[PDB]
């Protein structure tokens, strides 16, 4: 869940700045 949108964090947001954590 962050302002990026290169990936996602699927914490709701949806957003992660990577596909790794």
């Amino acid at each position: 869940c962050l302002g990026v949108g290169s990936c996602v964090d699927f914490a709701g947001c949806g957003y992660a700045v990577v596909c790794f954590x």
